[PDB]
């Protein structure tokens, strides 16, 4: 079974994985409308009740499933917990990050091809006023993605986004294709500094930016001024929960197929616990440091709110192009900004598609190069639903990273800590671990962290279990992969009876 070289590559290829467009753009838009600098407040305690325990927890199945020759939850349920119904369960943490991966490498490749177009100039030169700054770039994305014009959900995406998605695909399939440690750790090593270099070259770059609506000093000052009159509100308290499984990556299966390349008595305590600090280190000193200063030192802290209510995607594909196209070598700017993007979703990209690499090859038995190859055709096919049907996007997005990885992280702890039995699984998280797991964080695991995890989904029933008729095509298909993916797992059951 392959393994990661170094302990180093390990953890810069996990913080790869978590660091991500969430780091730079969705992070600083939760914390602004929930508190500012008290957002933080409940956003640490999700981290040390929910974040850190589960990511632990992902890390053991992993590795303790990796030394029996198996990466992914099908098999790993059935090790945990031998039922019929367990490697069915399990099939959701194969099915999650395949109906991620059908629209994430598709929004991976826009952040490349804006870096292209801005690299080589090819973006709008405006002209005054905010809408006849910003318009001609919601047209620019809106000709990119092939946004309908009439009242039709068909996008009609342009024959050059359309070209780049096949070179972001290709680019996956290159590092893939070289396994874990030459293929995705070596990258890691590569790109993590990279992305730290660009992020704080950005940085230094939003701090010099000074016009005559604001300073990034006031963007600074707006983040983190703490409002802690919102810390009463119960939806404060949800929103840190669920950003800190999207910062993490919890709920995928990601973190479990890649700890199970880490060897049986290596660690996975102190390791985890270091690039899941990676992560929000470039989370609030990077991420909360670009975006929305840069916003608010060119339109001012009067639109500030405007700004942060307009959401995490229009700041980083809208507005912040806007605004570099009006300051000094700002195309060059749009260009570092994007590549910055860019890396940041490929570390992400080739981790999300190394379970199904991994489930082909643990349990059907294909060499590394057709696990690849079949892997890359499924999330290229399923993508032309995202690229063509309107809104297809955000109904996987709804389903596979809103019931998905809540519903799965719960199905994680239940199997792992209470059917598994917690005394064996707190066993396997420590063993051959440089550091130990707190004593108090056994009873964390057991009560606090399952508890949690409960509320944030009767929370999501009741505000959720409440759209266009074509959502049904994107539900169809999603169905049908899970109904596939069963069936594989059918197949991979029936050839191991044979042999
Ligand atoms: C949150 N992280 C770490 C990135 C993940 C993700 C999931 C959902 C989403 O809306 C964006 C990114 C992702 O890496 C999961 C595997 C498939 C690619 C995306
Ligand atoms: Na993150
Ligand atoms: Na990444």
């Amino acid at each position: 079974r392959e393994h990661w070289a170094t302990r180093l590559g390990l953890i810069l290829a996990m913080a790869g994985y978590a660091v991500d467009l969430g780091n730079f753009l969705r992070f600083p838009v939760q914390a602004a409308e929930n508190g500012g600098g008290a957002f933080m407040i409940p956003y640490i305690i999700a981290f040390l009740l929910v974040g850190i325990p589960l990511m632990w927890i992902e890390w053991a199945m992993g590795r303790y499933g990796g030394a029996q020759g198996h990466g992914t939850t099908p098999a790993i349920f059935y090790l945990l917990w031998r039922n019929r119904f367990a490697k069915i369960l399990g099939v959701f943490g194969l099915w999650i990050p395949l109906v991620v991966a059908s629209y994430y490498v598709y929004i991976e490749s826009w952040t490349l091809g804006f870096a292209i177009k801005f690299l080589v100039g090819l973006v709008p030169e405006p002209p005054t006023d905010p809408d006849s700054i910003l318009r001609p770039f919601k047209e620019f994305l809106y000709s990119y993605i092939g946004v309908p014009k009439g009242d039709e959900p068909i996008l009609k995406p342009s024959l050059f986004a359309y070209i780049v998605f096949l070179i972001t695909m290709f680019i996956n399939v290159s590092i893939l294709i070289r396994g874990i440690s030459k293929g995705i750790e070596r990258f890691a090593k590569i790109a993590m500094p990279t992305l730290f270099i660009l992020a704080v070259f950005l940085v230094i770059r939003v701090f010099l930016l000074e016009t005559p609506n604001g300073t990034a000093a006031d963007g600074l000052n707006f983040l983190w001024t703490p409002d802690f009159e919102k810390l009463k509100d119960p939806g404060v308290w949800i929103a840190a929960v669920g950003q800190i499984f999207f910062s993490l990556g919890l709920g995928f299966g990601v973190l479990i197929t890649f700890a199970s390349y880490v060897r049986k008595d290596q660690d996975i305590v102190l390791s985890g616990l270091t690039a899941a600090t990676l992560n929000e280190k470039a989370s609030v000193i990077l991420g909360g440091s670009i975006s929305i200063p840069a916003a608010v030192a060119f339109f001012g802290v009067a639109n500030a709110v405007a700004i942060a209510k307009a959401g995490a995607f229009n700041l980083g594909f809208i507005t912040l192009p806007a605004i570099f196209s009006q300051t000094a070598g700002g195309t060059f700017l749009g260009f570092l900004w994007f590549f910055l993007l860019f890396f940041a979703g490929l570390t992400s990209s080739i981790a999300g598609m190394q379970g199904m690499i991994a489930f082909l090859e643990d349990e059907l038995k294909l060499s590394r190069k057709h696990a690849v190859l079949w892997t890359a055709a499924i999330v290229f096919f399923s993508a032309h639903l995202v690229m063509f049907l309107n809104k297809s996007l955000d109904e996987m997005d709804f389903w596979a990273t809103g019931i998905g990885v809540v519903f799965f992280g719960l199905t994680e702890l239940i199997i792992f800590f209470w059917i598994f039995g917690a005394d064996k699984a707190w066993e396997e998280i420590n063993r051959g671990g440089i550091i130990k797991v707190p004593r108090i964080y056994y009873y964390v695991m057991r009560y606090i962290t399952p508890a949690f995890l409960a509320v944030l989904l009767v929370v999501w029933a009741r505000e959720y279990i409440p759209t266009h008729w074509t959502v049904w095509i994107t539900r169809f298909y999603i169905i049908g992969l899970f109904l596939f993916l069963t069936f594989l797992v059918f197949l991979a059951e029936r050839r191991r009876n044979h042999e």
